[PDB]
């Protein structure tokens, strides 16, 4: 059937990050007030979740990649996508 | 089954469920007093939300998708308007 | 693959994961200090959510989809309970 998408977004410009996972991978697409881009964001996944919240000027995000039963949480705070801690015991 | 998205702003609060059944993607309200039927009514088989406030206004945009194809759509006070959005996917 | 969905609140910040597998939703909590395993437990299929804050507390609004059937969850410092959410007129 389709893909499946996950929004967030912050500020008053505004930031909007669009999460697509197709086909197992998910892919991320950007504006910042002038444009849409493809995002350095590029994992696998059949499923995407996300949340993000400022602190101050920097945003943070969380998004949550499932393959399975198999969800591996992804963290952006400030300048790159690193694993986070997430498990679901 | 059918899928949902969901959004809420303020602290009433305003809350805004998107369904995708059987192709149509229509809107859930509540503002404080009761749920309602919005606006909203553009096809899709899945969807997402993510919603801003500059002030006291609410800015949604929705993501509907059928099959790698994602349309935005855009609230910012004044009806659903299509949005600038792309994805090659 | 299952189904997520993610709210988060402040600046620690808490976090909520719910994930749809296998007809059954669970949760996933984070408010500093590790992931540990929440209180909710409900049916579905598809998940999506949505929170705002009242003060310091925290209120969490979850949909849950099983074929055609919505139902919202509610969580207002008390435990869960079933919220007056319909999905048509
Ligand atoms: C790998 C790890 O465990 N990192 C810790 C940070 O935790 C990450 O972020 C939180 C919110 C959850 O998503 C975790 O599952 C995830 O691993 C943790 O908190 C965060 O640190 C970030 C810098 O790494 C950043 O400062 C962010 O503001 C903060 O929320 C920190 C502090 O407890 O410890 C890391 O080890
Ligand atoms: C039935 C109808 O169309 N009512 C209008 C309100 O529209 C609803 O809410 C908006 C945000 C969309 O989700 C619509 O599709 C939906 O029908 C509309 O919205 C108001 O937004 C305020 C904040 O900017 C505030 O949250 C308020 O509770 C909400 O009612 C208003 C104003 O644009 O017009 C009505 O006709
Ligand atoms: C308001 C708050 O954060 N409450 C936490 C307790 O509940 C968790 O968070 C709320 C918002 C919901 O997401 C719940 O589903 C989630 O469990 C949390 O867990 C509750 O503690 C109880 C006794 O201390 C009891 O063990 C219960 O089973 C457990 O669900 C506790 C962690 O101990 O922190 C509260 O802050």
């Amino acid at each position: 059937s389709s893909v499946q998408t996950a929004a967030t977004s912050w500020g008053t410009v505004p930031s909007i990050r669009v999460y697509t996972a197709n086909n197992g991978k998910i892919t991320e697409r950007c504006w910042d007030g002038k444009g849409w881009y493809t995002g350095a964001f590029n994992e696998p996944g059949d499923n995407v979740s996300v949340t993000s919240w400022l602190v101050g000027s920097a945003i943070h995000i969380r998004v949550y990649a499932s393959t399975g039963t198999t969800t591996t949480e992804w963290c952006w705070d400030g300048n790159g996508w690193t694993k986070g801690a997430y498990t679901a015991t």
